[PDB]
DNA sequence: CGGCTTACG
DNA sequence: CGTAG
DNA sequence: GCCG
């Protein structure tokens, strides 16, 4: 199937070098803002992530969706030579190399980061050396940039789900907390560690996010956040226990309240790329709408409620996907 | 040819 | 603009 | 870059 909330896609496989070649050119097609090459690279290499075996000549491309001559020329090169000349020369580019150690930042996209390298900007120390260009939250990401850059590990992340259990259940008590994104999808390591805060009774959730917050700041494990009036989510830097010593540690807490939770949960356990085609999917083959709050019948102007997960993907007549085969 | 993403901070 | 490579 |  040519989208890829259609098909289990596991977090590893039996195509991860070919994989890994489309997605530099993915990524390089975004440095250059050609957002349609950048989702055709990825859909390409999710095509490839989703299959029984390994790919080894160049006929069980055929008919593969998302493939065709500019695809189907990388895959022929690392089949033929073990390289694809267009990716290593990539890999080695300044531009690429400037881009990816930018846009890696906290605070900073694709179009700060462009505009920095026409500057002339290269190297970490170049930004740090012109702090009137930062603003505070590119400062914090700056200044943790190397901790942010060492992966959060499946061991660390129990440790954090506690204390952020903790904070919430004082903010109010009754309230839950969920692991999402790539660890509840099973990956062992990740950049940030997700979750996901709601409470059984709707409304109860109105207004948490502040008082979690602020709780976890008095326990001083906030390195950094946004509001260190009212808000709903979280992307912040946390105080991580390290042996002898601790670790900044990118989390993001979202809330929502229970009638939303499933459409919350099925968007921010992704991965980014499921949920872009599963959106997409859903408009251009169901002509419904669907977001992080809900599900939309534009021709009856109705929302479909939701009890599960499961309830979504009946909603959208797809077969269901457990998070492990969501890694598109 | 047009289409290819969201809400919230 | 950033969360968001 | 690929699809319909
Ligand atoms: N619309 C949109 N949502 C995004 C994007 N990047 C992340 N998100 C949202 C929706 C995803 O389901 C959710 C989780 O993605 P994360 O950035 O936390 O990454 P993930 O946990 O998949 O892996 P990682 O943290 O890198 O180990 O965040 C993006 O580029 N666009
Ligand atoms: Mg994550
Ligand atoms: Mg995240
Ligand atoms: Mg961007
Ligand atoms: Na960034």
């Amino acid at each position: 199937p040519a989208y890829a909330c259609q098909r289990p896609t596991p977090l590893t496989h039996h195509n991860t070098g070919l994989s890994e070649a489309l997605e530099i050119l993915a990524e390089a097609a975004g440095f250059e803002g050609s957002e349609g090459r950048l989702l055709t690279f990825c859909r390409a290499a999710s095509v490839l992530k989703a299959l029984p075996s390994p790919v080894t000549t160049l006929s069980q491309l055929q008919g593969l969706p998302h493939f065709g001559e500019h695809s189907s020329r990388v895959v022929q090169e690392l089949l033929e030579h073990g390289v694809c000349e267009e990716v290593e020369r990539v890999r080695r580019s300044e531009r690429y190399q400037t881009m990816k150690l930018f846009t890696q930042i906290f605070g900073v996209g694709v179009k700060t980061a462009d505009r920095w390298y026409r500057e002339g900007l290269r190297t970490l120390d170049d930004l740090r050396e012109q702090p009137q260009k930062l603003t505070q939250q590119q400062k914090a990401g700056l200044q943790h940039h190397q901790d942010l850059s060492t992966p959060v590990l499946r061991s660390d992340v129990d440790a954090l789900q506690q204390v952020v259990e903790e904070a919430v259940g004082q903010a109010l008590p009754g309230a839950t907390v969920t692991l999402t994104g790539g660890f509840r999808r099973g990956k062992l390591q990740g950049h940030d560690v997700d979750f996901l805060i709601t409470h059984p009774k709707e409304g109860q959730e109105a207004g948490l996010l502040p008082r979690v917050m602020c709780r976890l700041q008095d326990q001083g494990l906030i390195l950094y956040h946004q509001h260190q009036d009212a808000f709903e989510r979280s992307f912040c830097i946390f105080r991580l226990p390290q042996p002898g010593s601790w670790k900044a540690v990118r989390v993001d807490l979202v809330v929502a309240p229970v009638s939303q939770f499933p459409f919350a949960l099925l968007g921010w356990t992704g991965s980014a790329l499921f949920a872009r085609e599963l959106r997409r999917f859903s408009r251009k083959e169901k002509g419904l709408w669907l977001n992080s709050h809900g599900l939309f019948d534009p021709e009856q102007k109705t929302f479909f409620q939701a009890a599960s997960e499961e309830d979504i993907f009946r909603h959208l007549g797809l077969e269901y996907l457990p998070p492990e085969q969501r890694n598109a």
